[PDB]
């Protein structure tokens, strides 16, 4: 059912027309 404060915490909504980057193009690693 809901999760919005137990597991919901972290989950939201999605956004319709803005798309996302991989991790492997951007990010320095030492």
């Amino acid at each position: 059912g809901w999760t919005l404060n137990s597991a919901g915490y972290l989950l939201g909504p999605h956004a319709v027309g803005n798309h996302r980057s991989f991790s492997d193009k951007n990010g320095l690693t030492s």
